[PDB]
């Protein structure tokens, strides 16, 4: 027991520093990690370099980044606190800024937004350091003709909130943020569609749900950053509308009902959101599947980023004044067990007994010139360099875990995975925890 979150907090930044794509800052932190991908580009060569590879690979799956942007501003905004306490909020922002800021190259028209970079099968084919990729890089977009309104409308969700993250440190940058996020929305809204129907390389990696939670996702998040009454009323239409009040709870890349509802329970004060919360929470902590050892177990992929999103669902519903100390002392046993209360740490670079094998490309390579290649991926040593802060998939069902590389289910490791976790971690320092 007995965790330094703050420290824990710092390591989930330097993962992100690891998932960087393009030219790499001069006061980079993880510095074994080297410029790449620097000729990412659109189809008319618009400049669409930076930004953050999805994985283990070097794709740059949209969807999955713009969540990771929004749950990032999220924290930031709520337990900025947390990060100050933690002597890292000039970070915190920059690891929001790496991925706003291509969010703004790929908005390369009102109405188009590149969605990807890198093809699945050609990336994948490939292990080793991302500086040494060969291989082609197209770039998909979708458009009037080829929507995606859940990628368009995450991306609007997360400029939005960038934009109140930099309200006061940079009002040049938010003013920048708010006018995509404006356009993201109403091309989302205005053209409907699932984007992996048009983006159709994203279909069997990041697929489309339904959509429409996104477009309400979005209208809050406008709303709070413009505190323009229309965004409010087209978010409770579309929930009505929608009935998104009987869909499944949860916080994930592809549905957010429960973001939704205790994002509009903080902008209405609503009772009826809250009760939504409420009962979802409640469900959780009585009844949803754990392992033995107290974790919650809702699916088997990404487990442990699963019960970190819980976690932060329920650090927001105690804000709302729901059971907060229950609620807060319940959301620190899920990210306590990912720190080490189930007998090791599932965090890379942390605590016991931590995994050194994660499913991942750039931290097992040894330095250049040395060669890189799917032998290293076959080499039964630990990844060579440590990957301080990576939350992994996790245990089984019954808290049984072996580190190996080549095991994606439970090594896996994700800029998704991280962004519910770090907030939460935000959160629990903000506490005083």
């Amino acid at each position: 027991m007995a965790y330094d979150y703050k420290q824990v907090l710092r390591d989930s930044l330097l993962f992100y520093e690891a998932q960087r794509s393009g030219r790499l800052p001069a006061d980079q932190k993880v510095t074994w990690r080297k410029d790449s991908a620097l000729n990412d580009q659109g189809d008319q060569g618009q400049d669409l370099t930076g930004g953050y590879f999805d994985a283990g690979d070097f794709v740059k799956f949209g969807f999955p980044m713009a969540y990771t942007a929004t749950v990032l501003a999220w924290g930031l905004i709520d337990f900025e606190a947390g990060y100050s306490s933690a002597g890292a909020l000039d970070d915190g922002r920059k690891a929001v800024k790496w991925a706003t800021d291509y969010f703004i190259k790929a908005h390369t028209s009102q109405n188009e937004f590149y969605g990807q970079v890198g093809q699945g099968d050609a990336d994948h084919a490939f292990w080793g350091r991302p500086e040494d990729m060969t291989m082609a890089r197209p770039a998909y977009k979708i458009d009037t003709s080829r929507p995606g309104s859940d990628l368009a409308g995450e991306t609007a969700a997360a400029l939005a909130a960038a934009s109140i993250v930099f309200r006061n440190v940079d009002g040049t940058y938010s003013n920048n943020l708010l006018t995509h996020a404006r356009q993201l929305f109403d091309f989302a809204n205005n053209y409907r569609g699932k984007y992996s129907d048009s983006i159709t390389d994203a279909r069997n990696f990041y697929a489309s749900a339904d959509y429409r939670d996104e477009l309400v996702w979005a209208a809050a998040w406008l709303y709070r950053a413009t505190n323009d009454n229309t965004y409010l009323n087209t978010a409770e239409s579309l929930y009505d509308e929608f009935g998104l009040q009987n869909w499944g709870g949860g916080l994930n890349w592809d549905s957010k009902v429960s973001g939704v509802q205790v994002l509009l329970a903080k902008l209405t004060n609503k009772q009826a959101y809250k009760d939504t919360v409420q009962s979802y929470v409640n469900y959780l902590i009585n009844n949803q599947q754990k392992t033995p050892k107290g974790l919650l177990y809702i699916d088997m992929w990404g487990t442990l980023r699963h019960a970190a999103n819980a976690a932060f669902i329920m650090l927001e519903a105690a804000e709302l004044g729901l059971s907060a100390s229950s609620y807060r002392q319940f959301a620190q046993t899920q990210i306590d067990y990912a720190l080490g209360d189930g007998g090791r740490s599932f965090v890379c670079g942390f605590g016991s007994n931590p995994p050194t094998r994660p499913h991942h490309r750039s931290s097992s390579c040894p330095p250049a010139p040395a060669t890189c290649d799917w032998n290293t991926f076959n080499s039964p040593d630990p990844n060579y360099h440590v990957l301080s802060g990576a939350l992994v998939g996790g245990p089984d069902q019954n808290d049984n875990y072996v580190d190996d590389r080549s095991d994606y289910v439970h090594n896996e490791v994700a800029t998704d995975y991280n962004a519910g976790f770090q907030s939460a971690l935000a959160a629990l320092v903000a506490l005083g925890y």
